């Protein structure tokens, strides 16, 4: 039995646990955060992402909890709506709860005898060549443990990644992009959806935009993507309401003015990083999946779905190369990296037609 340390019990980490569990590895997952089953909110799941769940027999489980989006609904500056179908049926996407997907994936990974969950454990440091990691439980005693394979599934700020990268003469490397994001809610109207549920709703503007995905509880979660330069200018409730009157006129009625002003100032806008690694593996000891390998901002694509495909492709290599990691890893890097727009920046011009 070969020993695997999966760093990160998020979306990709939990998925990968299931894939590896099928291959009779000894898998220990280490999640810094607490078990969410005791203790953004939406995502669009794609056809490609589905395939990965199906490969571990979770699809129908997760699909039943999801609301299908079969077209875009565009909200123009004037507050008018227009529908745009997806070309192919395979472009349909599914709105799913982030939290509950993570819950389901974790339970699925525990259904396996050879999987043990280690919550409230934060990788402080690791050694790739040495196959050793340094974790930290709540008891707060740095204990070091060895392993055969380290799977960096520890998200956009991967600690595993920080150890696999070299560190040049003068680090002229910006981490964050100039855009930030903020979540709002369109609540139900009369115990039902305040707009058309089976659409991805989009308020495209040039340098900023909002999107809305439906929830099972008959609300929509909004996400507003804006340069910090713009967020900076919205200091008061009056500023916010003014901004929304001017750029998202139909949104205020849907969200409600009070609710908007409350939720807008719960937190600063959340920053985002755009990174890609030259390689997703070290030797035969360490591989990166999900945002650890490629942190994809939503403007340029679909991070979860990409990470889920990471798992699928990795699993296909394992079949292909009979669990030989010396081969799977390097080939994984080579085959994934070359896998490269609903949320692009544009003005939407209303025509007479
Ligand atoms: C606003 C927004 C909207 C998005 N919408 C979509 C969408 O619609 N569709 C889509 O496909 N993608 C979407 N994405 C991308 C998607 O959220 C990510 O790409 C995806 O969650 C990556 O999954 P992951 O497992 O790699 O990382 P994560 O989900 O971030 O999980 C990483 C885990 O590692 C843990 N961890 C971190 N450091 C340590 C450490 N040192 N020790 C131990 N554990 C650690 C964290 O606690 C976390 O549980 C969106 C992203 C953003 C920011």
């Amino acid at each position: 039995r070969k020993k695997v340390a999966v760093i990160g019990g998020g979306l990709v980490g939990s998925l990968q646990a299931c894939f590896l569990a099928k291959r009779n590895f000894q898998i220990d997952v280490y999640e810094a955060r607490e078990d969410t089953r005791v203790a953004s909110i939406n995502l669009a799941l794609s056809h490609r992402g589905r395939q990965a769940l199906k490969a571990v027999g979770l699809e129908d489980q997760i699909v039943s909890q999801g609301i299908p989006m079969r077209a875009r609904m565009i909200h123009s500056l004037s507050g008018k709506k227009s529908a745009i179908p997806y070309g192919t049926k395979s472009q349909y996407i599914l709105s799913v709860s982030r939290e509950n997907l993570n819950k389901d994936l974790l339970t699925a990974a525990e259904k396996y005898p050879n999987v043990k969950m280690h919550f409230n454990h934060r990788l402080l440091k690791c050694n790739p060549e040495e196959g050793m990691i340094t974790v930290l439980g709540s008891d707060k005693v740095p204990k070091d443990v060895t392993c055969d394979l380290i799977v960096g599934c520890d998200g956009a700020y991967s600690t595993v990644r920080s150890h696999l990268m070299k560190k040049p003469r003068f680090d002229y490397s910006q981490q964050y992009i100039p855009h930030g994001y903020m979540e709002l809610t369109i609540p139900p109207k009369n115990g039902d959806y305040a707009m058309e549920p089976n659409y991805l709703h989009i308020w495209p503007r040039n340098t900023f935009m909002m999107i809305a995905l439906p929830n099972m509880n008959k609300s929509f979660t909004c996400t507003l993507f804006m340069p910090f330069e713009e967020f900076e200018k919205l200091l008061t409730s009056n500023d916010v309401v003014d901004f929304f009157q001017k750029y998202f006129p139909d949104a205020i009625p849907l969200i409600g003015e009070k609710l908007l002003v409350q939720d807008f100032f719960l937190l600063p806008a959340q920053p985002m990083i755009s990174v890609k690694c030259s390689s997703f593996h070290f030797k035969s000891h360490c591989v990166l999946l999900g945002d650890a390998a490629h942190a994809i901002v939503p403007f340029f694509g679909q991070g979860m779905n990409a990470g889920f495909e990471d798992c699928l492709v990795f699993d296909e290599l394992m079949d292909k190369f009979s669990n030989d990691l010396s081969l799977c890893l390097p080939v994984f890097s080579r085959l994934r990296i070359p896998d490269d727009s609903d949320l692009s920046m544009y003005n939407y011009i209303e025509m007479r037609a």
